[PDB]
């Protein structure tokens, strides 16, 4: 079983957990609690990682850092990366846009001026959602009929944003169905009902938004 | 010839230009000047791009956005992405860390409080440089004896940081040699001596740092 290391939050690791649960990969999570900073910063350079960071992934074949590299390793091993250069590039494009979507809310949430930034962010949100709604179109998933790691990235990003603006998906029925479709996948549904599931926080505990001890 | 679109700055597009020049790919750059905002937003949704953004890449086979997706497409076509899942993941890990390196300086540079943030950033820089110095080790390039897209990513990131802190590489001779090695590559040296080379600005024109009309 691979060892995964990360804070006890959703943040960057959630899409990886979801993917691991979807393809039935056995893994052990090394959870770092709110007060484990010292614990991490003391072993950070003792784990044998080339470029130390959280999250990290370790198994008999690989030692990795970088949330996207970790997600793509599991996806690669399961044939979800793309078979041609054009396809692999299109996949990377979707990942990049998904990173932008999640990082956008992350940026303003860790900002002391969150309250101020929030208004501008909410003003632009609609255009962003439309772009994604138009991209998904009539497809069940981002790349067609089959689920892949990008779906779990976008799903998590949308779920986090709906915590800030609950009606953000109201005018986009396909995005709403997309969310339900993911939550209805047998392996996902079961994981979300387990005690392994981390529902909160969305961001780091110290965030102006999404960092409480409980949902707002 | 592929068409590349981006602002007339280094920013996110520089590593792509460098790579295109290294493998001899013919391309046409659609440059957006400091006052071309309107020029971009007016047709941004008219270009047929799935997820509109700058930079964008267009050729007879592909239409892409996302700087990393674009860089990886060219790299993929040239066999620099990796042959196994473990190798491709390791490559992605390096890319992610390189993105972190460049985005770190980018973050504080577009921040109005740049002047304040600068001190904290400079305090941590040494640790970051050491991490990269240790990673490169005795290798001529990040992945061994052969240059790849990641080298141009890290090179550009280090060059940008040396503009903020000129002695940041002083205690890391291998990183210094790495920089020289890249600049000594025949295709790179020639490109940097051409009139196609964009030397400044590093960040967007309106950045607190690296956004002037000329170097500081
Ligand atoms: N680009 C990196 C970002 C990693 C990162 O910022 N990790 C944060 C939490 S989300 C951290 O606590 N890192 C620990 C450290 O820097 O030592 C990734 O995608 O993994
Ligand atoms: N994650 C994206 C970021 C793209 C981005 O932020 N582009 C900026 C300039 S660096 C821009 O002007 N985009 C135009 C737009 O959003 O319409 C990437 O790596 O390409």
């Amino acid at each position: 079983p691979a060892k995964l290391g990360y804070w006890k939050i959703r943040g960057l690791q959630q899409p990886v957990r979801l993917l691991l649960e979807y393809l039935g990969e056995k893994y052990e999570e090394q959870i770092y609690e709110r007060d484990d900073g010292e614990k991490w910063f003391s072993k950070k350079f003792e784990l044998g990682l080339d470029l130390p960071n959280l999250p990290y992934y370790i198994d008999d074949k690989c030692k990795l850092t970088q949330s996207l590299a970790i997600l793509r390793y599991i996806a690669d091993k399961h044939g979800m990366i793309g078979t041609t250069s054009e396809e692999r590039a299109r996949v990377s494009m979707i990942e990049g846009a998904a990173v932008d979507l999640r990082q956008g809310i992350s940026r303003i949430s860790y900002q002391p001026k969150f309250e101020q930034l929030k208004e501008g962010y909410l003003k632009d949100l609609p255009t962003t959602m439309k772009m994604w709604s138009d991209f998904l179109g009539k497809n069940p998933y981002l790349r067609g009929t089959s689920v892949s790691h990008v779906d779990f990235m976008v799903y998590e990003a949308l779920d986090a944003i709906r915590y800030l603006e609950p009606h953000c998906l109201d005018h986009f029925p396909n995005l709403q169905q997309f969310m339900s479709r993911i939550e209805a996948l047998p392996s996902i549904k079961a994981y979300m009902e387990s005690n392994r599931f981390i529902k909160w926080p969305l961001n780091g505990w110290h965030a102006q938004f999404g960092g409480g001890d409980a949902p707002p």
